[PDB]
């Protein structure tokens, strides 16, 4: 009528600007900063390229013809615009699947999913996504043609239309898209983000706690006391000799290590350490009573201490050990910070003490809080993707099954806005990235 074209020009041109500006920004930032190019962002970089492709090679050749009600570009543009639209949706859907699968590797199988975290594999997947997406979509250029129709005053026009040899094939193709663009990617990412979510809920434990407090040094080093240490805080000898640490090292890893161990030997060593700390708590007649009275989070604070100072040194925390057993957490927290231990390693001690005072992991939660944030962003991106793409795919499927119904309900402004919703998905992720560093 009179307004509809105005709102269309408005919304289309706005969504074009945001999507062009938004995605080229995301690309130029990522191309600029080598520090930014993580595995997850290399995918979000392949995602932002498909969003740019959809935005420049399809959107004008949809608003302009839908605004004029006449596809006035060539038969080639008609095959091109349909080709890139389906290629884009495919690349995007399988980029989102790759992301869910790499975060699953990182969060759920960290020391077990080593290759899924190589940038070389990441660019292998990205290449296989674009190549296969152009391949399975070749029906669109093969079977899309100008379809002549006639307007008001018997005025010939064309519409760009995708027509397969019959109805069984038109309907088979939509079953196809249903499967490899929604069902199969949908469950893959729902199982994945579901497992990721389970893990992230179970939260911090003694191992993650000691990994934050100790770190990883592959080569022999000295701690705050000046003692020779390796791996994840593994004390080698109190003696000042370096020859003796190197000896106690080779004996513990079983090979002539030459001062240097692997990450895999550090974790094996570190697992024996947490084992040994916990056995020392159980075998010591002063520590075991306190331990049993402790809740699992505080148990881990007691283990944290015993891991740093040994069974016997901690068992001599007689006045703090008593307060803990009596559930006097504030008293214990105040007393423990008057100790020499506090004075030697304040930052670590302040955390362990916070754990004792509150019974929570707040002291160690920062990193977990970051992973949870990213994961919730990714689940939001996936849900806004499907919500932006279900309508147009459902309108094409309904056309292939009952074209007369589909066209009478959707032909005017509804499919105009349904198409608009599609392009909106390509300007969604940059806006999300903006609201993420708030
Ligand atoms: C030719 N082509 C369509 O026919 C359009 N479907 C409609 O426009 C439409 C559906 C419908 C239902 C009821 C009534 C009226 C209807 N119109 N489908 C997309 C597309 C979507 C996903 C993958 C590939 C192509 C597309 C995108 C850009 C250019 C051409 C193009």
């Amino acid at each position: 009528k009179e307004w509809q074209p105005a709102v269309q020009i408005l919304l289309y041109s706005l969504i074009f600007l945001l999507s062009v500006l938004g995605n080229t920004l995301v690309i130029t930032v990522l191309i600029r900063n080598k520090r930014m190019r993580t595995v997850t962002n290399i995918f979000l970089l392949s995602l932002a390229v498909s969003n740019l492709m959809l935005c420049l090679f399809c959107m004008p050749f949809n608003l302009i013809p839908n605004l004029l009600k006449d596809f006035i570009f060539g038969s080639a543009v008609c095959k091109t615009t349909t080709y890139f639209m389906g290629t884009s949706v495919s690349v995007s859907t399988w980029n989102l699947v790759a992301i869910s699968l790499e975060r699953y590797g990182a969060i759920c199988k960290p020391l077990q999913s080593r290759v899924w975290q190589t940038k070389s594999h990441a660019l292998k997947v990205i290449a296989a996504t674009w190549c296969l997406s152009f391949t399975i979509m070749t029906p669109y250029p093969i079977y899309s043609n100008l379809v002549p129709f006639t307007k008001n005053n018997n005025q010939t026009a064309n519409m760009c239309r995708f027509l397969l040899p019959n109805d069984v094939m038109q309907q088979s193709w939509h079953t196809f898209l249903l499967l490899i663009l929604f069902l199969i990617p949908g469950i893959v990412m729902m199982v994945a983000y579901g497992l990721i979510s389970l893990e992230l809920y179970q939260g911090i434990n003694i191992f993650e706690m000691l990994r934050i407090d100790e770190g990883l040094r592959l080569k022999i080093y000295k701690d705050t006391e000046g003692y020779y240490t390796i791996g994840i805080g593994h004390l080698l000898t109190k003696s000042p000799s370096l020859n003796a640490a190197k000896s106690e090292l080779d004996k513990a890893i079983g090979r002539n290590t030459n001062g240097v161990i692997t990450k895999d030997e550090a974790e094996k060593l570190f697992n024996q350490d947490v084992d040994a700390a916990v056995r020392g708590i159980l075998r010591n007649a002063k520590l075991k009573p306190v331990y049993d009275s402790l809740d699992a989070v505080r148990r881990a604070a007691l283990i944290n201490m015993v891991f740093q100072m040994g069974e016997t040194g901690v068992a001599g925390f007689t006045n703090s050990l008593r307060m803990l057993q009596q559930k006097r957490w504030d008293e214990a927290a105040v007393n423990l910070a008057k100790s020499r231990w506090y004075n030697q390693t304040p930052n670590r001690a302040k955390r362990v003490i916070t754990t004792f005072r509150t019974g929570t992991w707040d002291a160690y939660a920062a990193n977990l809080m970051a992973k949870k944030r990213v994961i919730r962003m990714l689940i939001v991106i996936v849900v806004l993707f499907f919500l932006c793409w279900m309508p147009i795919f459902s309108a094409n499927a309904w056309r292939a099954y009952d074209t007369a119904s589909a066209e009478r309900r959707l032909s005017g402004t509804p499919i105009s806005f349904i198409l608009l919703l599609s392009y909106t998905s390509s300007c969604v992720n940059p806006i999300i990235y903006c609201f993420m560093n708030k």
